[PDB]
């Protein structure tokens, strides 16, 4: 579209924030109104199925029905804003720097970011994007040098071990698994 990988990361960042700042109080009392905004804003620029296919291996992702896949994402997205949503809400904080993106191969692309959080500590963030039908979408993020996509992947792997590879037990108990993946 009308958007390079750089414009995608900031214009979504601006979009997300000017909405979180304005509707904070309704989000603090209405997790579904929150969830609906997060989806309306992130969904169009986040490769949902790509993200999920990678957390499950392609091994397991291939033995998953659409119902299960669709159940997984819902469960995933929802524990995410459960355990991280507060931080975004209480982010009237400032200092959003989207680094000028390097060059891309027209298929993959990187975007860096620095965040001056709750004092003056700068935190680094690399976005990995991917081109899906002429559209740049976020596929992974590295936060404080922690590969997020690899973090949740090893959690799915660990759980599936413990659950003798039952997808439904792993998928229906995944919120509690994202809780553990803080630590």
């Amino acid at each position: 579209a009308v958007q390079t990988p750089h414009e995608v990361v900031q214009s979504t960042t601006n979009e997300l924030l000017g909405d979180l700042k304005a509707n904070k109080e309704q989000y603090k009392s209405n997790p579904n109104a929150f969830y609906d905004s997060l989806n309306r804003i992130l969904g169009p620029v986040v490769d949902a199925d790509g993200i999920s296919r990678s957390i499950m291996t392609v091994k397991y992702s291939r033995k998953a029905t659409p119902e299960q896949m669709q159940r997984f994402q819902e469960n995933f997205k929802r524990s995410l804003m459960q355990f991280y949503g507060n931080a975004l809400l209480e982010y009237n904080n400032q200092g959003i720097t989207v680094d000028p993106a390097k060059a891309d191969d027209g298929k993959r692309a990187s975007v860096g970011m620095k965040v001056t959080g709750n004092n003056g500590a700068v935190y680094p963030v690399q976005y990995t994007l991917e081109n899906i039908g002429g559209e740049w979408k976020v596929r992974n993020v590295i936060v404080n040098g922690i590969n997020i996509g690899k973090l949740f992947r090893d959690q799915f792997a660990d759980a599936m071990q413990r659950n003798g590879n039952d997808l439904d037990k792993t998928i229906d108990g995944w919120a509690g698994e994202v809780a553990k993946a803080k630590q």
